[PDB]
């Protein structure tokens, strides 16, 4: 009995979901708790996920 026990390691240790929003391009401080999604200050603000409630990443 085999088994593909082979994998490669995954080093970071740092988030990645909180860089720059390509639309405002302002820095990522909040994540859209009903879109399931990084945004920022602006976006928060924004109609768009205004309504939704945002959490400070
Ligand atoms: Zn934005
Ligand atoms: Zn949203």
């Amino acid at each position: 009995g085999s088994s593909g026990s082979s994998g490669t390691p995954g080093r970071g240790s740092r988030v990645t979901d909180q860089g720059i929003c390509p639309k405002h391009q302002e820095a990522l401080k909040l994540f859209c708790e009903v879109d399931e999604e990084a945004i920022c200050v602006v976006c928060r603000e924004s109609r768009s996920h205004k309504q939704h409630s945002v959490v400070p990443l």
